[PDB]
């Protein structure tokens, strides 16, 4: 027992040294005397009280946010106190404001907060039994700021025409959207739309959204304009004068931080967004996302389009596109219960007939479980001086025609991103969607790296699940007339990144399909003929994948043998090289080999090294070298072919190898595009193969993703527990990244060394006369099969319409 | 003007829809009537009041933390209110506690907080003029928990012996440590230590720290035990019976999160840490770091060591080691103003004579601006079955002897990490330290990538700045007898990482030195003979660096030519290969080339791909292959040399190439180590060169690093400004990373392609009879120069002691 040290200025002075003896426990009387001998504090207290006299909006919002954070932490008394303080603060502040909208919104928010406080107090007392109590749902409808008086439509109720509705949601698991008591305007008003469209958006300019909305309005107008009484005309819910009431459009953004500000300005202009309402009404909830609802009316030039029922959902935090599809499908589809479900991106500009053709196919066939339309490049002929655009145009046309026709003949399509794809909401409701969202429900550690890698491009999983669903026989189909025009990158780097993601997804989806093909026979219920056809397609798929795996080696072998060994060993027919100094003959081969090897080494180093945006010059240089090489090879090959007097074998091989493209293009009426873009596509084949495959394989690493009071010892334990949990989480993340990197490295090494070993063995132990015929036979077989598939698809599409009466 | 909608249950019910008309502004009377018609809130209010009756420690600490955060944000009224609330809460809570220490600490903290509140109120009123007001400094001394009664020392004041002191500091820029009013116990008590030691620590076990402290105590004991009256004995402040008062030890940790808990337990055991004091006294300050001060007494077995004056500084957030050196040097050196300054790491176990030899050299020479001791591996002979440890032991011995002697002859040393290095605090005070910490004061964007890369290993910058300081002639020196024993990794992967950082730092420091060598002649003031000697050393340095840049190609050429082309073209002398099938002769060369190329490709892919921890098996396999190849080459070369009848040229070349190691080792008396470890080191040369250089060059990417009230529009503007600032920061970070990656990729490509092109040209346009003599001449010249340097250093060290009387 000793008096405290005589130090009354601890924070007043600059530096003070003191000694605090522990174990004495002090006398209470001395401490009380020390406390009573201080009078300055009163002044400070008075000042603080004066400062505390007046509240402010910022303080109220901050207190409400802290209350929400406490409520999420399961501490209820502190949440109640903060909620009461915030409610009283807002109620007091609301009178100061001079803007009527702010005054009304603040008054409403204060009343809601006070009612929630009363309900929470009643629950804490034990009067009401609930689990996870939350503030009640309260959607607010307000007049639209700008309204076009000079607009003519079919008919619009004033409540629907001039009021926009808003509500923030908290639902953490989207499957519980309906249980928690949320509702939509369409369901509330009694309308039951039959078709739904999802338009995912992330970091886009207003122009793309404007074009997409205009095109959708044009499609609705065309659907309305069709006359009844015809065989072609649709019957039922898609007739005229009421079509706009059976279609709903959902616009799902990805995150408030990443949204382009001009997009928000445009959305607010058309009456679908308001910052003040979001700021005020979302204070206490801690919403996961906020949804606005309207029936927007658009006017372009002097023509007024049709009204569109629109729901705009904006998520609070950035997530994957699969998360947006999860929200859309589960919440909105399970609530509305539509019949069809269309998926597209932002910027996809449809033609006037896409919806009509899709609905016509779905209604006529009754066996189609899904459909995809044709994809096209916007303005291909304009600016033909650009080679990348022309190459992409040729690739799209040929891929569509040949591959899509061949795959749609058998009734199984591997849709390529990002198409405008429609599924009927009866074949995907159960197991297929469960397998679709498996990544979002299970952490990557349990699944493994192989399962996680394939979901980067996730459409093919849905396609395969629909085709092989248990106790059902669902088949897919391809519609030629559903044309969707997109925009393509103008440079190499964006194309490289896009092809990287496409190739990763395609490769691992193909591996999964080959692994699990047996489920069609083991579980599904198809016809026997369908099973035999699927077996034949399986054999073809295996052969095609195996040939595509060894493509760089085959390209190198073909170029080397034909061109350079013809020059060296005098096999070019239009010139004789028995002369010359025996130095040029070897020099050609040496130059070719050294250039090819150095280019491959540089490309792999750069691709595995850094992002392909600050290495533009090197990629351009390598592409130019490879393009010049390919053009030289093409000219030499054409000369060699023309010089030969020709034979039946030669002409048959030439036809079945090269002319299949032109024959199939002429059969379907699209021949001029091939003529325009064949030369441009020919000069990018080595670039395509080498660069895109190497960059895709190198960057496979791109993985995605309660005590109120207390004493001192509790504080120490809490801090230690938090530190332990943080360290364990960091360790787990490290382990996951290590596993994924190891897997990608093993795959890349296997691929590269397989190609190199095959090339070396074929070069050293084979001749140019015992190898080329095998390659010719293989290529001819593949192209013959593709041509037969295309012809079969054309015959079916032009015959079934007339011959379906019998069957 | 319309009445509010009749909705009194907004959060009470599950789901309610409402319409809020904006622009009406409401009637006040209706809102007042609606408010007055509610009575449930009172119950909630009462409950809240009851819950608010009792305070708690956690609430007080949280409020103080929020007050500190507000004060850092330049808002003063909110900070004052929160500080007052926290002070009153702590004052009320202090009486509840039953633990006397907690009661006393809480009472003191409450009084300090109230005094700071009063001072801040006075400042806000305008009575006091200050800039950046902060709470006053207040260091607290408390008794040590555990005290050893059975301990005998020279003499200790009870205040110093039984009290440990603590204070948290806020100084954001360490240069202002003295201005803000902080102080140290040694300076306060009047002691003026002359020598300082810094012991950096980060994520280490207690055993290393215990061993380091025991070794330092042994060094102090040896320094005390020396007798006076001898020529060898030191004179002055380092005499006997008072040596322990002239040495201070600073232990700087790197971050509370990363510190091993057992290390904290051990530190608390010896009376240098306490969690309760840190938790309580650091609540309001928002300290950058916390420092404890003591004079610790250690006992090992039955012998009691000497007391050590220790200051333990623990930083709040993790930073680089350069940050720890910044804090140490600036704050503590500028305050204490010592004479010398020693730097070491944790785990470096000194011998009994290191300090004596260092101080002896510094006092005798009077021109030495810095010195470094010899580095050794602990227990080399024990567990000789391990090859990595033996290879490292041989490398350390040879590097020390040859390179250090040669460089110390001229008076310029490039110290290798991490040595026990001592600088006198007179040649580094000004410009050298400014150039040392240039990275910490200027962001990497202004400097560029080349400047930023070299500071990864930062000692050589200090060495060069000391050597070339303006208007001064400072030279460095190497002491052979200052032996420091460390611990080395037992596996390949840790060695790989350590060598990666070492090689990056060494390469870029060497480039900087070669770039800026001219400053010695342009600015410094040396003797003419010194300038000529530095010119000669510059020529030698350029030649050595140029030879070392092209090492992999030379190794490949030597192995290939000698061994495999001797086997193929019958040049092995102990066997004739004119027989055989002409298939084996080519097969040997083909196998060698293919294996070498495949190994290099795999190594570069793995090194650039992933972290070298989950690729252990592949690295081990490649190392084993290269080791077997090197052993075969060594045996073949030994046989070839022994078979030859020999000549003057042959014996001279053999001596000057290989036997220089043994001659120099025998000259200095350390010969058995070479005999033991030569075989182990021979089998790791290709592994060293290839693996370490490739991994070092691949991973060069490793870069490091106010309105109180308000209205609504201010809130919106604040949110928009914060979003804009965040996006700009993200863009800047992206740009910096892009630039660094591009630089590293360019350097790697240059190195690899230079080596490959040189190798190809020499293989194709040269013979094994017109190339090997040049290589022999080059290697012989370099080794002759190194041997001459070593002999000169030995002669100087054994002669100057006797011959210094004349000069």
């Amino acid at each position: 027992p000793l008096p405290p040290p005589s130090i009354r200025s601890c924070g007043s002075q600059q530096y003070v040294t003191s000694y605090i003896p522990t174990g004495a426990a002090f006398p209470p009387s001395s401490v009380q005397d020390m406390i009573s001998s201080m009078k300055s504090y009163a002044s400070a207290t008075d000042l603080v009280r004066t400062y505390s006299e007046i509240p402010s909006v910022e303080e109220a919002l901050s207190t409400l946010d802290r209350a929400a954070a406490a409520l999420n932490a399961r501490r209820y008394r502190d949440a109640l106190k903060l909620y009461l303080e915030g409610g009283y603060a807002m109620a007091n502040v609301a009178e100061r404001q001079a803007n009527p909208k702010i005054c009304n919104l603040l008054t409403s928010k204060g009343f809601e907060t006070l009612n929630w406080c009363a309900r929470l107090c009643d629950w804490i007392e034990g009067r009401i039994k609930e689990k996870h109590p939350r503030p009640g749902v309260h959607k607010v409808g307000i007049p639209v700021s700008n309204w076009d008086e000079d607009w003519v439509g079919p008919f619009m109720d004033e409540e629907e025409a001039r009021r926009m509705w808003y509500t923030p949601v908290y639902c953490p698991h989207p499957i519980d959207f309906s249980n928690l008591g949320y509702r939509l305007r369409c369901v509330e008003t009694g309308r039951r739309p039959r078709l739904m469209i999802c338009i995912t958006m992330y970091n886009e300019g207003p122009q793309q959204l404007k074009a997409t909305l205009k095109k959708l309005a044009n499609n609705l107008a065309y659907l309305k304009e069709q006359m009844p009484g015809d065989e072609k005309s649709l019957t039922g819910a898609f007739a005229g004068d009421d079509v706009w009431q059976n279609v709903l459009v959902c616009i799902v953004a990805d995150g408030r931080e990443q949204v382009h500000p001009k997009t928000l300005d445009y959305l607010e202009a058309i009456g679908l967004y308001d910052e003040d309402l979001l700021t005020i009404n979302s204070a206490g909830i801690g919403a996961q996302c906020h949804l606005f609802e309207h029936t927007l009316q658009l006017s372009v030039n002097g023509k007024c389009l049709l009204p569109i029922q629109t729901v705009f959902a904006l998520k609070e935090n950035k997530a994957s596109k699969l998360d947006s599809h999860h929200w859309y499908f589960n919440a909105f589809a399970e609530q509305i219960q539509p019949e069809y479900t269309a998926v597209m991106d932002v910027g996809t500009m449809l033609t006037k007939s896409a919806l009509y053709h899709l609905l016509f196919a779905f209604e006529r066939n009754h066996q189609i479980g899904g459909a995809c339309g044709q994809l096209t490049v916007d303005n291909p002929f304009e600016n033909l001086s650009n080679w990348v655009i022309s190459a992409q145009h040729f690739e799209y046309k040929i891929s569509n025609i040949l591959d899509k026709s061949l795959e749609s003949c058998f009734g199984f399509i591997s849709v390529l991103p990002g198409a405008f794809s429609a599924y009927r909401y009866e074949a995907i409701r159960g197991a297929p969607l469960d397998a679709y969202f498996q990544t979002l429900n299970i952490e990557l550690d349990v699944l493994g790296p192989f399962i996680g890698n394939m979901y980067l491009a996730e459409d093919r999983i849905l396609s395969f699940e629909v085709v092989a669903r248990k106790n059902c026989n669902w088949t897919m189909h391809y519609v030629k007339d559903a044309v969707a025009r997109t925009d393509v990158p103008h440079d190499l780097v964006g194309l490289i990144s896009q092809r990287k993601r496409w190739l990763n997804g395609a490769f691992f989806a193909t591996l999964f399909s080959i692994w699990n093909w047996g489920r069609i026979y083991s579980e599904s219920k198809h016809t026997f003929v369908r099973k035999m056809a699927f077996l034949v397609f399986y054999v073809y798929h295996l052969l095609y994948t195996a040939f595509g795996f060894f493509l760089p080696a085959n390209l190198y072998l073909a170029l080397f043998f034909i061109v350079f060994q013809g020059f060296q060993q005098n096999r070019l027919e239009f010139i004789d090289t028995s002369e010359y100094s025996q130095t040029v003959l070897d020099c050609a081969v040496y130059i070719y080999n050294f250039s090819y090897l150095f280019g491959l080494l540089m490309l792999i180093i750069i691709g595995l090294g850094n992002n392909p945006k600050h290495m533009k010059l090197t990629y351009y240089f390598v592409g130019a070298v490879f393009g010049l090489m390919m053009m030289l090879s093409s000219l030499v090959g054409a000369g060699i072919f023309f010089s030969t007097p020709a034979t039946v074998h030669s002409i048959v091989v030439s036809i079945l190898t090269v002319g299949v493209y032109f024959i199939a293009s002429a059969l379907h009426g699209e021949v001029h595009h091939i003529f325009m873009t064949f030369t441009h596509y020919t000069a990018l084949i080595p670039s395509f193969v080498n660069i895109f495959t190497i960059y895709s394989f190198c960057n496979l690493q791109d993985l995605s993703w309660e005590t109120e009071k207390g004493d001192f010892k509790d504080v120490i334990a809490k801090r230690r527990a938090l530190e332990e949990l943080r360290r364990e989480e960091k360790e787990r993340v490290e382990n996951r990244k290590k596993n994924f990197e190891a897997f990608r490295t093993n795959v890349l090494l296997t691929w590269a060394f397989s190609n190199l070993i095959f090339a070396l063995f074929v070069v050293y132990f084979a001749s140019s006369s015992t190898y080329m015929p095998v390659l010719y036979i293989f290529v001819a077989s593949l192209n013959t099969c593709r041509l037969l598939g295309s012809i079969g698809h054309w015959v079916y599409i032009h015959t079934e319409g007339l011959r379906g009466r019998v069957i």
